[PDB]
């Protein structure tokens, strides 16, 4: 429920900085761990994206749960 949701824009600038890399997600790392400090200042219900976001975590234990 989008009521509000502080971390949509930073959402939007994970897509955003892509165009400013040709889609290269490689560069965007910088701005998904934006996503994180904006998602982290809350509870992941607060937004969609975070909710995303803490799901991303998960994903991480791909790469390894603890290597950034």
């Amino acid at each position: 429920m989008p009521q509000k949701d502080p971390c949509q824009k930073q959402a939007c600038e994970i897509q955003k900085c892509l165009q400013a890399n040709s889609y290269m997600e490689s560069k965007c790392q910088a701005v998904i761990q934006e996503l994180r400090k904006c998602c982290a200042q809350y509870p992941k219900g607060r937004s969609v994206v975070c909710s995303g976001f803490e799901k991303e975590e998960e994903e991480n234990l791909t790469r390894k749960s603890a290597s950034k």
